């Protein structure tokens, strides 16, 4: 049954709601963003509507086959009106298409839920600043002090330059990127820029990647292995063995593998900075495990709830345990003394 944290109040509606069936009162179905964890559910055989992103509403239609009439796609940043009830969606920092949502109940009460999110201070200028916030549903995924992560800018360039530095040293290298969702994206993209290629991949992944409106994607995808030197493979297959004998399909064309598994995080973590980082390695393979975060690191998320000052917090992940449970609520209320609302 659906658990509470995933039903509006005062609404018919629902969000990430969809591996439990026709929930009693349901009128209006939310996804925030296209990962399996939230979409769960979801088939060409659903026909209530679905309101979403407009990347996201691309996805439900060319890769679970939603029909068309049942996909109600909305700007950002706009207000729109659902079931008489004033909605508006917000760019996440997470995935593609990842959005968070302002529902404004009709009796002045207001609702955040972040879905997935990377708290970021350009959201302390969005609609958010407007008005008051009364109740958060919030991604609270590395909700503990000893999660501190980089930049995603600082582990870009990191990857660039290992990258770069290793072909220009061996032209016949190649480098592997792992994936097995969307998110990430940047990564493989900017690797390939920097090598002047394309990357190639599956004829099922590049499908996925022209469903999310990134600017000259024609330009930098292709499934063409053979003329790709940054190939993306699942990231089970991102091992020594995987890595072999992906070596061996590329027919004598190169002699070393560089790749990289872009974790959240490892508690590698707490010990080393992303200067410091290096690979595993067995013969002519090398792995990276680089902390590519698409989540809010615990002080990213502290700062923004400390600037939202909602009156009441519903966390949405690690919410299993009654350890998990009671550690999120001191740290929320630590941070309700420290801030003083
Ligand atoms: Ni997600």
């Amino acid at each position: 049954t659906c658990p509470f944290y995933k039903k509006i109040p005062g609404t018919g509606f629902t969000v990430d709601a969809f591996q439990y069936g026709v929930v009693e009162g349901c009128t209006a179905y939310f996804l925030t963003h296209f990962h399996s964890d939230h979409y769960a559910g979801l088939s060409k055989h659903f026909t209530f509507p679905v309101y979403c992103s407009e990347i996201t509403g691309n996805l439900l239609k060319n890769k679970l086959h939603v029909q068309e009439q049942y996909i109600h796609p909305l700007p950002l940043d706009t207000e729109c009106i659902v079931n008489g009830v004033k909605v508006v969606l917000l760019d996440a920092n997470h995935c593609p298409g990842a959005v968070m949502i302002l529902f404004y109940l009709p009796n002045g009460t207001v609702i955040l839920h972040t879905g997935d999110f990377r708290a970021d201070p350009s959201m302390e200028r969005s609609l958010l600043a407007d008005q008051k916030v009364h109740m958060l549903y919030l991604d609270t995924t590395y909700c503990s002090p000893e999660y501190t992560f980089p930049s995603q800018q600082e582990v870009i360039r990191f990857a660039i330059n290992t990258a770069f530095e290793a072909v220009t040293l061996n032209p016949h290298a190649l480098v592997v990127c792992g994936t097995y969702s969307i998110g990430k994206e940047k990564v493989f993209l900017a690797i390939a820029d920097v090598l002047g290629s394309k990357v190639g991949m599956s004829q099922e992944k590049y499908k996925t990647l022209q469903c999310l409106n990134i600017p000259e994607i024609n330009s930098l995808i292709t499934t063409d292995m053979c003329s790709s030197l940054v190939h993306l493979l699942p990231m089970m297959q991102i091992n020594f063995k995987g890595l072999q004998s992906h070596l061996k399909k590329c027919g004598g064309k190169y002699n070393q593998i560089l790749a990289f598994r872009p974790t959240g995080w490892t508690h590698s973590n707490k010990f080393t900075r992303i200067a410091d980082v290096i690979p595993q390695t067995k013969g002519n393979i090398s792995i990276y495990g680089i902390p590519y975060s698409e989540h809010s690191s615990y002080l990213e998320m502290k700062r923004f709830v400390q600037w939202l000052k909602p009156q009441k917090i519903i966390p949405t992940v690690n919410v299993g345990t009654w350890k998990s449970r009671s550690t999120m609520e001191k740290y929320f209320r630590e941070w309700k003394l420290e801030a003083g609302y």
